[PDB]
DNA sequence: GTCCCCCGCGTTTTAACCGCCAAGGGGATTACTCCCTAGTCTCCAGGCACGTGTCAGATATATACATCCAGGCCTTGTGG
């Protein structure tokens, strides 16, 4: 699970956060030709190399382009960093993060992977 | 590709088509009677044959505008 190359502030000094099979890196996509959507939303929880500190990287756009982005620094609070990551995933997919092993598709929402 | 006009056909009904009975308008016929234009011969000027030169406009000529073909920015719209 690589750090997004567009996250240039963290790519040289951080890695994707993981615990066992629970890997906090996910790409989401909404392709719909009736509405003419073809947009992605990336979410990555990052941990710094030098210290026990965290940030949620996020990036969006139409597939093949950039839209806007965000890097939410969490000041060593992993619970806050996970809550931000999981809330954005839930809002975009209408699935809980604990349901990732049994994910189900929803109209007017992003698909996963 | 898809919007909908016109093709085909059941039900309703009125005015086109059918019988024949009236009144008289107006086209056809035969008769009246003098007005119209063909026909004669003579006069003469409208109109045509043909000299001749003014002046319209074609032929340049130098010049100023109309409008076609690239070549070149600013505001409103779609999706995020």
């Amino acid at each position: 699970a690589p750090v997004d190359p567009e996250c240039t502030a963290k790519v040289g000094k951080a890695h994707v956060y993981c615990e066992g099979n629970d890997v906090y890196d996910v790409m989401l996509n909404q392709t719909n030709l009736r509405d003419n959507n073809n947009k992605y939303y990336l979410i990555q929880l990052l941990e710094d190399d030098a210290q026990r500190n965290f940030s949620v990287w996020m990036r969006w756009g139409r597939v093949g382009k950039m839209g806007q982005h965000s890097l939410v620094a969490c000041s060593g609070n992993l619970n806050k960093a996970k809550e931000i990551f999981q809330k954005k995933f839930l809002d975009k997919t209408k699935n809980n993060w604990e349901d990732r092993e049994k994910f189900e598709k929803v109209p007017g929402k992003y698909d996963m992977l």
